[PDB]
């Protein structure tokens, strides 16, 4: 169904963006050590 | 449907909105670097 | 609807507040750069 | 109706504290320039 | 309704934890200001 | 009800990942304290 | 029900995805200590 549908696009783009912002972090640590 | 159409909104947005947070903190990562 | 209303209000808002941390983290990175 | 009306205090709420984490930010930046 | 208070208790919580990440946030600026 | 429980755990899920985000920031505090 | 699976599925990924997000910030603790 279409609710259900863009529910699941909530979770998979939010999460998405999300693990985005972890992996730019990690970036940023990366730099500190550096 | 306008409820469905309004949370692929939400995905849209909220989505976009955290990848511009990502490109910051990657800016931080540089800024460091540098 | 209502309802579709207060979803697209969830998305507006919550991506405008989103991206006001976005240009935060853009000053913190402005600050480190000097 | 009580499913929208809920469904924007969410916007009101996560917005206003995300604004709160916004200026945090600001605040650390303002840090790191002194 | 059930729907309704659900969704007023994920405005609550999520909320009020995302306003503890500001208070740590600024105890960072407080920690570099030292 | 199924949906009601469904929005339950999303407040308390995503609450409690966000105050876990809020205690690594406060150990940031205090590495940079230390 | 569909509605209430996807609405467990933003739980469960956005919580994760944030978890991501203070194992990051962790390793950026990590570093400064280093
Ligand atoms: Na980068
Ligand atoms: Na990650």
């Amino acid at each position: 169904g279409e609710v259900a549908q863009a529910i699941k696009e909530v979770a998979k783009a939010v999460a998405a963006a999300i693990k985005e912002v972890a992996w730019a972090i990690k970036e940023v640590a990366q730099a500190i050590k550096g």
